[PDB]
């Protein structure tokens, strides 16, 4: 039982119990008070913020009889999300992703959950979640959520996280748009260096999403303890969506991949543009300077003074050759 | 009001019925207010929303939230749908692209439909609702026999058709760009292509999230009657699919057209250097030789041989020429 | 609404068979293919020229098909998928064809609705890869007669799968030319031809990659038809679309390598020209400077005062350009 | 017939049992025909595939499909498994690589195993089945007790084992190619980088679909018996995965190897440019100064001073020194 | 023996049961041979497998196949599984990387497990089974009660984490290699990048065929208890799949980092070309001027025009200045 996370600071527990009629929400850090709520027939939603506590999670696991290694996997922040089936409860690991717009970094928070009977356990490492509008329907008695059990509520929680990826796709696309904008406009390698790290966050993103597909698929075609013919068919809808999601993400990966050579060639293009300017310079003075060197060379005979006006006659022939090539240029 | 148009100001009210119709243009804010209690759906035109006194008065007259009033003042906003018990706030944009230069102006069109009032907030003069005003005037369609619920979409359908023409505007410029890239390529073509894509991405930047905007009033519409605009948005959503796909097609066309001109010029980099080289190679070695006799010594090679003015210039010239055979060869 | 480019040709053919015999005919009658719905024997029906929105509707209304599904058929631009029901199964397919001369891949959407034992094939123009399949249905070759429409349609789809393998050859045929074009005598505009191939390569992923789960959906479901029969046969074909996409993914790295080759030789021959230009200009730079000082105007002329100054200067600066040749190729 | 060998022609027949053995070399087509009814395991060598009359005569004597017999003439066909009623048709390919000159020669040999007879359609003389013939001749192992169904594996294993040596032939030249890249890089290195990879691409392009050739029988073998020699196929069935992974490994190494070379060339490109820059630029303003004094005006400020000729030569020298100080930065 | 270690010599034999325990290192072979007949699991180590006489002695005494005994001598072998009626021959590898340098040393490990006894064959000194021996020494877990089939598995899992630590060592070299590219990128970086790259694929080159090794044991193992072959063996087979993505990630990193480094070279080159450009453009046009007056002709305007010398000094300096204003922008 070792928590290798980055947040051992705050700790908070919130419990929301409700039926198809009544409703109650409260925040009790008392571990003993939330124990008899397991026997409640009504769906009991329990929040645990700050999963860093090795004694609290264990104590909760002791009363529920949760497997020791499972309690350790929760504390393990370095783990791929997956789902394990059991005779009583369901072991599920999820990952909440967040991306700041100013600085470019993908911050995350592992969220594991265990659902038995009608008990709902949401585990957090810190403050923040996207299940706030979900609590609204639980509070305002909105929709068929109350009439449906925690199995449908879990999906409402699953789809709530899925919708965040769409919002993330908005962020991803926006960052790409700004990134590809600087490619043609600014021939400077600054965000281009940050592009690889931004693309690194994109690769690691799909690296979690792709196996998460099979994580979901293991539920619908199985779910031994959960009910059937209702939840699974309706829930597969999101499973049909998450397939479409990463495929759009995979498309983004190929776009940024070949975008590097676009900027790379753009640098050489503007570099060549400098060379083209540099080209026409040394090609018009050097041959004419060569002529100036000829008259600069003294000899025993000088027909320049013998011929009529040998000085201004040279000033005319030089200026012509430098112009007749200009037409040939800019072709 | 964060807009750039605080010049023009105009308020028009076009109230109709199942038979007759009336219209008038009054600058008085208090004159367009008592038409709220009109049994028939009242259509109101508001051009030049820069005047905050109208936003404040009417806002407090219809009972509009101060932040919602600020949303109208905010000319930079993403299209969405705000559900309330009184009205429905929707952000819309009017795009106008000139074929002369790649530029697309965007005038935000907010709307607040409560009771029997239909508000159209314009930032400046110009819209596509002019032929729509005729149907309200000439009694054309079931727009007269229906309330503000159908009157709302009657405006939307015109705005939807505006993008179809815009697609033609782009497609026309695409064919021009196709004639500009595939053949007769030149400078600033990329700049025209970039700004076109910049407007193309910005186009979808409003249209793509506008899909879910249509989905907001697709399965809902709580206060007004439904199953009327539902098959409408069902057809409208089929339109925006082809729109973005036409955009997505052009987005890859842009890249396809870009890579050609980008790789070609970057490939001609060495070609320019090849020309620059063979021209510069016949300068530096010859330039020094011409400057040799421009020096003073103890002996003169001119008097060493008869007719010492040619100083063997023809021979050295030929030797400079023979280098060509050495060049031009396969590298 | 049919938005395709083929509203000309039209053909209807019905190929019914049993575990022993077989029958086939080509009639344009719409009311003749309808009473063959209740036929227990597997009935393969052809519909070429899907442009007719009235025929599809008429046939669709008789089968009790959802109006939108009929409209999905009319739509010629659609991603391949599978729609499960309690009666029929709507599956979207595609037929890709590439011409070697002008680099372009034409496409034709194939929709099908299989109920009971009846088989429906919806096309636009003439031509398909089900021709050798029809032979076994006609010549009674194998268990293609005994097995119903569950394995028949599977054999039809599997026949379509191998068509893309032939297309992969056609892609490789262009690669072999691309291998010849880029390397042997590097030519301009090849990058454009390369990008078009790359654009068509990624375009191919738009169909095949989601087609994986299309086969996977039929792999562990099939609610209306009998399961367990053709289910394990779906596995091999499901491994094909994965193997194909890997070959498509493989082509991405192959062409990308050749893409830089054309730029490699140019960049390689670039410095080759520069290396020659380098040693030429630099060595004559200090030499030109020296000879200018003598004939120039100064307040002191120790040059003529130097004993034998003329011959020594000419040869003392010659070695400087020679020692660089030793430095050359280091 | 699309073959390239219409020169040599030879037919050898080796027959054996669980006790004895017999062999004879008769190029006659009508002489090896009555050996079809031989209950004992028979092995027949068929070299001289150019003969359209000899091959088809033996083929039609066995009752083999005409078009199939016509396909034997063609030496251009994908390696696969043709399932029949008794015999199975597989065209095995062999790739020989000479280390000196980068070249991958391809000989395509087809086999037909009917009853107890074994056919081997060679294109030329020479194979790796020579030690295989020895065990048939010298009674070595269970090659005598077991029939041709097990011998067929010994034929395959003898062919596959050559590819392991073929990988060594490539790996040998890879290490040689490494020496050309790691040190002393030059022209044609990119060619050797490709020509070795070109044949390597051609190699896997044949082996990768040849992997499923094994799987076609390893999971089935419909005409003959099973449960024998089948688990032995699994050994080689892992070899084609072992080889391809080694091939795929080489494909990634060679690709990255050329990238290093291209990176080196581009790096050494600027390296020459850097030398060209720091040497040419420092003499540009120097030569300009000498031309100034070369001018002859009416007023000479030089003679106005007193012995400033070495002064000019000294002040210009220091300016060229700070260029190195101006260097060592980016 | 085709190895490089014919120097070191070490033999370790460890027997244990559900009650007692005994560990020792005896060079006497005839003392550990009857220990095979013991029902209690006897783990035996043979370091310095170069000695063919011992392999021929121990091997032929157990009836081990002669060619297999020679296969051990061959250090160039693919990791595989050889099933027999009594024992099982498995080829394994132990990779090790040293920091502050680029070198990946390897050591082939062959094992022959008969009855309950385990034979481990080493090439050189060193293993990660040191803490494993301690758990058997201190009676930790059910490793004492279970037989060799689980004992070998305990050795397998010990080898798994060894590469996991090595995966951390890779990233340690990456971050250093990254820093080399992230800031002040220089020559020989491609070489260092290749050193990791050449060892990157080489790592997975042996891992992939070592995966089916775990699978082959998971499917068959006829002589040992198949009850022990629970998904724990496939759990090990699941870890290597994560290694595949871990290596594949590094493959994308190495490919990307090398490109970013090479992309900077274009900026490195251009930076030099910018300085190289502005030099020749401000001297040669002025050099041509000095060459004219430096050249002698017929008519001399220098002595003709008043102040011939100071009048030329002014115009030359301005020409180099008027270009600066044109410069310092996008060329």
């Amino acid at each position: 039982l070792v928590y290798t996370g980055k947040y051992r600071e705050d700790f908070e527990i919130e419990v929301m119990n409700y039926s198809i009629e009544e409703f109650r929400e409260f925040k009790t850090t008392d571990v003993e008070s939330v124990l008899p709520f397991r026997d409640s027939s009504t769906p009991t939603w329990i929040n645990i913020t700050g999963i860093h506590r090795t004694d609290v999670v264990q104590r909760v696991g002791e009363f529920f009889g949760i497997h020791p290694l499972v309690l350790e996997d929760i504390l393990n922040v370095h783990q791929r999300p997956k789902v394990e089936f059991f005779e009583n409860y369901v072991f599920i690991v999820l990952k909440m992703f967040t991306y700041d717009k100013n600085l470019h970094e993908l911050e995350s928070e592992q969220v594991s959950l265990i659902l038995t009977k009608n008990c709902v356990l949401m585990f957090q490492e810190k403050i923040g979640d996207v299940f706030d509008p979900v609590r609204e329907r639980i509070r305002y008695n909105r929709g068929i959520i109350r009439k449906k059990r925690a199995d449908y509520l879990l999906y409402s929680l699953i789809d709530a996280l899925v919708d965040d990826y769409f919002v993330l796709l908005e962020k991803i696309d926006d960052e790409i748009d700004v990134l590809e904008e600087e490619v043609l406009e600014r021939p400077e390698k600054e965000t281009v260096q940050r592009t690889h790290q931004l693309k690194r966050n994109l690769v690691e993103l799909r690296k979690t999403i792709w196996p998460l597909r099979e994580v979901l698929s293991s539920l619908y075609r199985d779910v031994p303890p959960l009910i059937e013919k209702e939840t699974v068919p309706y829930f597969r809808d999101v499973y049909d969506h998450t397939i479409q999601i990463a495929d759009t993400v995979e498309t983004f990966r190929d776009i940024v991949s070949g975008l590097l050579d676009v900027y790379l060639s753009s640098v050489s293009n503007k570099t060549n543009e400098v060379m083209k300017v540099l080209t026409i310079i040394a090609t018009i003075f050097m041959p004419l300077t060569f002529i100036a060197g000829i008259y600069g060379m003294n000899f025993e005979y000088m027909p320049e003074l013998r011929w009529k006006w040998g000085y201004p006659v040279v000033l005319a022939v030089m200026g012509v050759i430098a112009v007749i090539m200009v037409v040939y240029f800019k072709k």
